[PDB]
């Protein structure tokens, strides 16, 4: 019993971090197999972030500028070349120590662990989510950069985020492994605005079945609704619209406690118009959206 | 920026796990040098748990009744030994991957990080508190007894917790690594209520240092209180008392700041006396204490 926001084991990951220097700017490398992965603007001063032209900038890089540390042992730089936003360094050594992986790009509502890295050096672990809005909302000080985000799936590491940038307002923003931004931002230091943070509401949903398994039952309420009467009330509290694919995804959370996934959405639209009334939910004052279906399942399952 | 509750870096655990099995009783244990640490209870049957004798039931028990897997490896008892609540099962192979380490007893208040495991396997990693009754609320399934809490000092680990038990309340005990409860928990299936489950005083201050250093700074106030003053308050909301300790402890974040620990602690009273009116801090509806002191000045720091 008990449920908690969990990450990932990061050791799979932490065997995989690396030191990037490029002339004053350090930050943190992904090392698989004979390439190491880390964002383009090590290649910046704070003053070419401003309005970085990143191929001008790299044609004054050579191999033997890009500093790859691996512990306290210097890698050798045969190769680079940037793809999107990202460097890949390639070096004469294999990480001995790769994990299965693979690179993907995650979708808005899906979770993931960040290992938090400051010169190729872990510091910690928490789970986040892809907001709706493409950023996330991270614990990254300066030096984060590189730092990436994972999934596993028993052996093999799933990466799906690298660190690249803040926001003013705060919020973090960065790409997939091939370099790609979530969402509208750049590595470039502008007036770059977040979009409405909307509500995951089918992590909300899945958060309410771990709540209902683990003895929190107080908000279970005689009602039911439909998806475009739920809809109305989500849209009004800037909930992202619920689908019949979400209810789906549901199916097994709402077979294992026998609610129905519409009583489940008539529970939330109560919870929605009525607050928690000064109660908690899973030891939570607000409704929690950084738990997927799937999350849900695995930690009340114990999948290793 | 940004602040989120961060667990350490697992992986010098991960390499310390193991599955013990005692007939047909499987859980986790912790392998460090040629030593191997479980909960005693691996001996019992649920039958057992109700009334145990550890001491009768150890002595039908021989060194190869203990199976002790590592990975997909068996490792060989050559001995056994009950102290207090664990027993230790001396093996033939010393952990090559036994990280430095420490036995440490923490105080209520202090936080680590719990490596859940099922069949020694990591499933996930969270951040918990000792709270101020000796319980800590876990995510534990059957099968996660033997997980560990731990903190880390840059490559010393300090276990601080193992795993042993559910309350039927749903919160969890367990021992230090010297086999001891924290608190007054014994490892029978019993009436085991706990205490007044207080607030710990000292981390919601550093955790309301944290918000301003994050640039949450709505509920900062005109006013200052004293101890005695602040105290009536915190014994009327069940927070624990705040001692000259614990404001020494808050120094380094009040200079960080410039806000007098008194003056914080006459905001956490008005926030204690008119609530949070609907409004957040880091992202939180309530006021977070599984936070303290070292941990805020850490994760706003960067160490690794
Ligand atoms: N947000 C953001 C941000 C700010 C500065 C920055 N630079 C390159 C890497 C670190 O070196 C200093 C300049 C990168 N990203
Ligand atoms: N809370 C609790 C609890 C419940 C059962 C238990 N036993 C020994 C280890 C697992 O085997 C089944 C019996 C131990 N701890």
């Amino acid at each position: 019993s008990g449920f908690r926001k969990m990450a990932f084991p990061s050791g799979k990951v932490e065997g995989c971090m690396v030191q990037v220097t490029c002339g004053t700017t350090t930050l943190n490398g992904l090392w698989l197999d004979d390439v190491v992965y880390c964002p383009r603007h090590v290649i910046c001063t704070s003053e070419d972030m401003l309005n970085p032209n990143y191929e001008d900038l790299l044609i004054r890089k050579s191999n033997h500028n890009f500093l790859v540390q691996a512990g306290n042992v210097q890698l050798r730089v045969i190769g680079h070349s940037m793809q999107n936003c990202v460097l890949k360094l390639k070096v004469d050594t294999a990480n001995p120590k790769t994990p299965k992986y693979k690179f993907v790009r995650i979708q808005p509502g899906q979770t993931f662990s960040v290992l938090a890295c400051y010169n190729g050096s872990p510091s910690g672990v928490y789970q986040c989510a892809m907001r709706p809005n493409f950023t996330i909302k991270g614990s990254f000080l300066n030096g984060s950069c590189g730092s990436v985000g994972f999934n596993i799936d028993y052996d093999c590491v799933s990466f799906c985020y690298m660190h690249h940038m803040e926001l003013p307002t705060g919020v973090h923003a960065g790409t997939d492994l091939e370099g790609n931004f979530y969402g509208p931002f750049v590595d470039r230091q502008t007036a770059q605005a977040a979009g409405t943070d909307t509500t995951i509401t089918v992590n909300v949903l899945a958060w309410l079945y771990a709540a209902v398994i683990n003895g929190d039952r107080w908000f279970l309420n005689r009602f039911t609704t439909t998806l475009n009467d739920f809809n109305l009330v989500a849209m009004k509290y800037n909930y992202e619209p619920l689908t019949q694919d979400h209810v789906d995804i549901l199916g097994p959370l709402s077979a294992q406690t026998g609610i129905a996934v519409l009583d489940m959405c008539a529970s939330l639209k109560e919870l929605l118009q009525n607050g928690m009334n000064g109660r908690t939910i899973l030891g939570s004052a607000l409704l929690e959206d950084e738990f997927t279906p799937f999350d849900v399942v695995r930690q009340c399952s114990g999948v290793t």
